[PDB]
């Protein structure tokens, strides 16, 4: 019964990644997924504003004031589900709501990949259920009736998870299905790869760390390999080239 209609996907950026990233994430996954995708900039852009409408939140700034800005615009959604990603992730949106179908309805629920308190590495893509973020919601918000003392020198994917798990008694349900680029990506290949919920390009440790993938497009047209993943799981894709 959960659908997709249930998830709310945040996408962090920042104006200097608009052409860079973004531009990438709405030729690739956004376009499955754009009705239940928000990307969260902090300055305006016509491409953008073209291809997003209200999709496209920017924001004039306990939690920094992007990621307030994205569990905000999640609660007053009212869906179900908040998944927030970077601009450096990608998201296989049919992965996600297997996932999530997985979680009793009723319970709280943080998942991600964990990280050292245990909480999710932002840079993979974490998601909590609605529930679960009403109850943050003093913290979160930098209210004066909690002690915020502990959190405004933590990050962002740090405070979430400190709120859950020590303001809230909760836990961070691991997943291996989500992935940052601190990690080893080059383990996952055309195989694992259409089932895992993120994939993630950066450098870590001097390397560029990047899923295997051969194509079909090469390394200097297709850095990230996103749009290579793109093709592997939607082939239908026009712009696909054969290798
Ligand atoms: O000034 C900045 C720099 C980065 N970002 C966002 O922060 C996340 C991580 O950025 P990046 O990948 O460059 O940082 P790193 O992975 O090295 O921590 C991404 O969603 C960026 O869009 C941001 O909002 N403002
Ligand atoms: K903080
Ligand atoms: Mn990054």
């Amino acid at each position: 019964e959960l659908q997709l209609g249930d998830i709310f996907i945040a996408v962090k950026t920042t104006w200097a990644f608009h052409r860079s990233r973004l531009d990438l994430l709405l030729d690739t996954w956004v376009s499955r997924i754009r009705q239940q995708t928000f990307i969260f900039t902090d300055s305006p852009d016509e491409r953008l504003q073209e291809r997003l409408g209200p999709h496209l939140v920017v924001t004039q700034c306990a939690l920094s004031c992007k990621m307030a800005a994205e569990f905000d615009a999640f609660l007053v959604s009212g869906l179900r589900w908040f998944c927030h990603v970077d601009d450096d992730n990608y998201v296989n949106p049919k992965a996600l709501l297997q996932l999530l179908k997985t979680f009793p309805q009723d319970r709280d629920v943080y998942v991600g990949k964990p990280s050292l308190f245990w909480f999710a590495t932002g840079g993979a893509g974490f998601c909590i259920n609605r529930q679960l973020a009403l109850k943050m919601v003093p913290w979160a918000s930098g209210s004066h009736f909690v002690d915020t003392s502990a959190l405004i020198r933590l990050p962002d994917d740090c405070t979430v998870g400190y709120i859950i798990e020590c303001k809230l008694g909760g836990r961070l349900q691991p997943s291996p299905l989500f992935h940052s680029h601190l990690e080893t990506l080059q383990l996952l290949g055309a195989a694992q790869l259409p089932e895992q919920v993120t994939l993630s390009y950066g450098v870590f440790e001097g390397k560029l760390n990047v899923i295997k993938l051969p194509g079909p497009f090469s390394h200097e047209e297709d850095p990230s390999r996103f749009r290579s993943l793109h093709c592997l799981l939607y082939p239908d894709t026009p712009w696909c080239p054969l290798l």
